[PDB]
């Protein structure tokens, strides 16, 4: 099967894509514009495969879009391309507005002349899976609302949509196009959301890689306000296993939540880091005397957390890593990764 | 208190603007592109008031709308201006896109700026206020699925986002921009959804006025499925004084729906019209004689119903008309105004 993929040089969709060389019987065409998130490095033990291609473009540039699909006739597409950082254009656009909402209404437009210009059988097997984030759901009540022994709530796909920042807000519009197109002109669309993914290729100033870095160049942990925001961690290969399962098995008109099962405040991840930094790499003070309590963000959303119980039952789906021995993973990764973060600290990878 | 209006020269934007001036205390500078559905003919009795004050822009034209904001220091807006034609472009983003989605983005971040700049007292007043449609909604049970007397469903302000067109996608998006503008900046934000608007100035091939018009003509009165769609009307005079009401009395980061408090199969539209003009120049035939039968719409939303409670609870607002004195008035308006129709007919309006 023949997976057209935007966004494939990205945190995500690089884990994708590798999943897909290292692990499947289909070929990828990745298609992604390189902005300052994308990072060729992350693909580079996976470029020279035949079953691998990659085009250079913008999925607004609608006629470059075009001709790629022609050309190599994709039997599904999996969008992940999306602007996360928050700007404020001069003339014109925020390339939020400009790669979320107007990118990928072009890109459902592409998809939809070419989805009705095939045959019967590809034409009811092809599948337009549209990636997103628990973000659009809004938040939800946090521990300290609800007293004692309550149970939670948790993102359901059937909870109201209720995005609270520029970004969410922008990713809660793409889901809409995507879920019109399909009712409107019967597009094979489905849609997930998942929460926040932590691993391997993590850009440095993230979260997770940030206290792991400043920890070992002995600097400033910050904990956020309490850290007391509450997030479901999702390694990302586990995501990226989820992600194959629903495009090849996942059903037409379905939404699916995926998370890693798991509730998490801020102040325990970086303790939970500095735990196994004195664990491996001990030194001569515990890597928890750095710690810092800084600045709070205004209004920000408390608590994310995500019942992922549909594909499960569905589709039998479940992560393999715990936060636990995820985080575990992550942490030697960066250990052994030093030139890739490097790279990506001097701007060297912006050379290809 | 001066209010900036966009889309005053439109259907229901004329219909604000006329009511702020005949009715109120309060001036107006209205914000219109003109596009082939604008009017300036649905404001002539009115835009000679020293009290109106009419600007030929694009929304999303930022250097404009800035200058204009600077100029009249608004303490209040009212963003009416949304395309609801569904285009494709052979050049990016079709207008319904650029006007709905952008356009409002680029709106809200004029205003942004505006109100940070204020000034304590007028700060804490300013109010954005964007108007809306229940199609965000998605969809209802229909009468004929839900069997006997249970009793149906209706859309409340915390009825989930489910669009199911391109057209409503576009406008749950600009509703999402707006809160998460609310919730991130603080802007003072407000939104209204309102049902299916009907009455005077309503262009002629819109469906109501088009069932009065043909059938004076003498001309076939064609339903389409079995005429099973449900809506709900509200007149536009309603629709204005709630809207009004909304951005003087409303509470900022509250939703209202607005509704005229009644559902109605189309087919129940035909015929209430046929049933008035028989009573209303009168003609030997009966108007309904001229009913008839053609093909409908494919996967349609089979029922719209406001649950209007909200808005009456707080702030004390009912429609005014009944769906049968209100369709009573749209007649006689269309008998009384020829002139009007004969020039949108022509395209004689779009001369100014
Ligand atoms: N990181 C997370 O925790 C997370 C959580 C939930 C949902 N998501 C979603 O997962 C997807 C991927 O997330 P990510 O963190 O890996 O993003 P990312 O920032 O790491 O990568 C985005 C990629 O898309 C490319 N891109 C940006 N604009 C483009 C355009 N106009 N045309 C073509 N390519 C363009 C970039 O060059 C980059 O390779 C997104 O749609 C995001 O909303 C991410
Ligand atoms: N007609 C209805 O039943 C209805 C029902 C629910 C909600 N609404 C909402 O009410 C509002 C007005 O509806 P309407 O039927 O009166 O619209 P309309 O089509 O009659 O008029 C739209 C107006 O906006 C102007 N306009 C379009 N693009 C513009 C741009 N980029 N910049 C500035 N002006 C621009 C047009 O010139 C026109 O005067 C909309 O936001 C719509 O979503 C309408």
């Amino acid at each position: 099967m023949k997976i057209l993929i935007t966004g494939g040089a990205g945190f995500i969709g690089s884990a994708v894509v590798r999943h897909i060389i290292k692990n499947t019987q289909d070929t990828v065409v990745n298609i992604d514009k390189l902005t300052y998130a994308g990072n060729l490095e992350s693909l580079s033990d996976i470029s020279e495969s035949n079953r691998y291609n990659f085009e250079h473009a913008d999925i607004c540039d609608s006629a470059e879009i075009t001709r790629i699909f022609e050309q190599y006739q994709p039997d599904a597409v999996m969008h992940l391309a999306a602007e996360s950082h928050v700007d404020r254009s001069i003339t014109g656009p925020a390339a939020f507005i400009e790669t979320n909402i107007v990118g990928t209404y072009a890109l459902l437009e592409v998809a939809r002349k070419y989805w009705s210009a095939l045959g019967e059988d590809k034409k009811n097997n092809f599948r337009f899976h549209h990636i997103s984030t628990d973000e659009v759901y809004g938040d939800l009540p946090h521990p300290d609302e609800v007293e004692n022994s309550v149970t939670l709530p948790l993102f359901t796909e059937t909870t109201a949509y209720a995005p609270s920042s520029p970004y969410s807000a922008s990713k809660a519009s793409s889901d809409h196009l995507v879920r019109a197109w399909r009712r409107t002109y019967g597009l094979p669309t489905i849609v997930t959301n998942c929460s926040n993914n932590y691993g391997p290729y993590h850009f440095p100033e993230k979260l997770i890689p940030l206290v792991i870095l400043n920890a070992l160049e002995g600097k400033p942990l910050p904990i956020y306000g309490k850290g007391d925001q509450i997030r479901d961690w999702l390694y990302v290969e586990d995501h990226a296993r989820a992600l194959h399962m629903v495009v090849t098995e996942g059903k037409a008109g379905e939404t699916y939540n995926i998370g890693g099962h798991n509730e998490k405040k801020n102040l325990d991840v970086v303790f939970t880091i500095c735990d196994l930094l004195d664990e491996i790499v001990p030194k001569a003070t515990s890597y928890r005397e750095q710690i810092t309590y800084v600045a709070d963000r205004p209004g920000h959303d408390r608590r994310y957390a995500i019942d992922a119980g549909k594909i499960s039952r569905e589709l039998g789906w479940k992560p393999l890593e715990t936060f636990e021995s995820g985080i575990r993973k992550t942490v030697e990764w960066y250990l052994a990764n030093t030139q890739w973060v490097n790279n990506v600290k001097s701007g060297a990878y912006q050379s290809w």
